[PDB]
């Protein structure tokens, strides 16, 4: 039927900047960099970024404008048997939704524990603080710290986001109970979300100028303070100086490149929605590029701000930058914190960094909600909207979402996170999925013959960089990484301390699996459903319909 057009050329690019901006440049990055120390992942991301992101984001929104449809109504359009890479981005974004939201919900909880005379994140008065917990210029005194002995003392802010924030479990084993503020707060951010995608996007737009704005100013307040703070220059040193032996290490490719995936959200079918609102005779190539310059360069510079802090936090602490704070997703929580207590007016500053995190990760949780609801729509779109269902089905996927996040929020809530983090929506998923949708485009539809329809789409022939990319370098790099993590295999840990379980590891492969598993299960599926001689179905599933 009808398809929404974006309203001239700013209602896409604000849209598709809100999707791709967000937790993962400011909380993902760094802490995938900190865990894999420093420069040692920059080389694979950059790598990643020119060789393999910045041209497959692209392709979702071209097949986007060219087929006018979904991410799993766009498959088919292009290669019938191949529909597989549709709905395995679906399993995809309906993890990444649950898993999302409760970095959300942890900002929601700091944003309401930030509204008092004395940030909590500040003292170890506090009863949540344990006995091992001594303040960061304490640390500093040699009279408090290096003369008397402390074995494992840990900074305030640190306990308050284990202690207080988490409250976590020795492990995944035990749940625990589920923690009811930050249960209530997780509430709060999916009735926001369902909300807002109940009335629709249409009301973000209007004051969206100063709602992007505002993420980008605060950050840049961070940036500065962090540099001025003293120590930012080793903090920054480890960030940019490259390791060369962690480069051999298969682990920092693998995280990289999925960084790259998930940051820009590709493999998750929202981009490919997007697109597809988007005009046919619109220059998304400039545009596209232009857009991706950002989502980087914003990664860069939030890097840059946290790194400095930690190098801030190492000169007080006495600690070195590798060991001085979580190497997991509580490094945002950890380090950002203690910038707001150096800043002046911290309890003002407190509440504006907070706010940020929740703009910045609402709106693109509200385009990963919008596409996974539309996608789902697609398949039955009659159905749906003629019934009151479709009205509901929102409500049905939130509430649902919302059920399964509560594994997240009771005590051991972090370690059912981590495991779902790194297996779904990273990992070997988003890198299989990305090679599929690449050799697809460049070997069976014909990577020149796209090139046809994208130059009469943008007016111009696009430069080879990106046919190359789909056809040979997206697809050597994705296959080459999932090789190494079956040959050299390491399972995941939490924090570098805690061995997962093995059946934990086995869940989480199965997390990973069930999305994998959609791109050949549909091809045996479709060839099955398919009536004729196996060649003969082969060829007329794989000819565009
Ligand atoms: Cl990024």
């Amino acid at each position: 039927p009808q398809r929404e057009k974006w309203s001239s050329k700013i209602d896409f690019v604000l849209s598709v900047a809100g999707g791709f901006v967000g937790l993962g440049n400011v909380w993902r990055f760094p802490y995938l960099c900190y865990k894999n120390g420093g420069g040692a992942f920059l080389i694979p991301y950059f790598i990643f970024l020119f060789g393999s992101g910045l041209p497959v984001f692209f392709l979702e929104i071209i097949i986007g404008q060219y087929t006018s449809e979904g991410g799993i109504t766009c498959w088919e359009k292009i290669c019938p048997l191949f529909s597989g890479i549709g709905y395995a981005s679906v399993v995809i974004v309906s993890l990444l939704n649950v898993y999302y939201i409760v970095i959300l919900a942890w900002a929601t909880y700091y944003l309401f524990q930030s509204f008092q005379k004395e940030l909590p994140w500040a003292h170890c008065n506090h009863s949540w603080n344990t006995p091992h917990c001594m303040e960061d210029t304490m640390r500093k005194n040699k009279s408090v710290w290096i003369t008397i002995s402390s074995t494992n003392f840990t900074s305030p802010v640190i306990e308050f986001w284990e202690r207080n924030v988490l409250s976590l479990s020795p492990g995944i084993d035990h749940p625990g109970s589920l923690k009811w503020d930050l249960a209530l707060c997780l509430l709060l951010v999916w009735l926001v979300c369902f909300f807002c995608i109940w009335k629709g996007v249409r009301s973000t737009g209007k004051v969206v100028y100063f709602t992007a704005t505002f993420p980008f100013a605060m950050l840049l307040v961070l940036l500065v303070r962090g540099l001025t703070l003293p120590g930012a220059g080793a903090g920054i040193k480890f960030y940019l100086y490259p390791d060369i032996t962690r480069l051999e290490d298969p682990q920092v490719w693998i995280d990289a490149g999925t960084q790259i995936f998930f940051s820009y959200a590709i493999c998750l079918g929202a981009m490919t929605s997007l697109g597809s609102y988007n005009k046919y005779k619109y220059n998304s190539y400039r545009d596209c590029m232009l857009l991706g310059c950002l989502n980087s360069g914003t990664s860069f510079v939030s890097g840059f701000a946290i790194f400095s802090i930690l190098g801030f936090m190492a000169q007080e602490q006495g600690v070195d930058i590798a060991d001085v704070a979580e190497s997991g997703p509580g490094l945002a929580f950890i380090a950002y914190p203690k910038a707001v207590t150096m800043m002046p007016l911290p309890t003002f500053w407190s509440i504006l960094f907070f706010i940020m995190l929740l703009l910045l990760g609402l709106d693109s949780q509200f385009v990963e909600v919008e596409g996974q609801i539309t996608s789902l729509v697609d398949l039955y779109p009659s159905f749906l909207r003629k019934g009151y269902r479709r009205e509901i089905f929102i409500a049905f996927v939130c509430s649902i979402s919302y059920l399964l996040g509560l594994t997240m929020v009771t005590e051991g809530g972090m370690y059912v996170f981590q495991l779902f983090d790194y297996y779904a929506a990273s990992g070997v998923c988003l890198l299989w999925v990305a090679f599929f949708e690449c050799f697809v485009i460049a070997w069976i539809y014909g990577g020149d013959n796209l090139y046809d329809g994208i130059e009469d789409m943008i007016g111009y022939r696009p430069g080879p960089w990106m046919k190359y990319s789909w056809a040979v370098i997206t697809p050597v790099l994705c296959v080459g990484c999932f090789i190494f993590s079956l040959v050299k295999y390491v399972p995941l840990t939490y924090n570098k301390t805690y061995v997962y379980p093995n059946w934990a590891i086995g869940l989480g492969w199965s997390l990973a699996l069930s999305s994998m598993l959609c791109v050949p299960l549909v091809i045996v599926i479709r060839l099955c459903q398919t009536e004729g001689p196996f060649l003969v179905r082969v060829k007329y599933l794989l000819t565009p319909r």
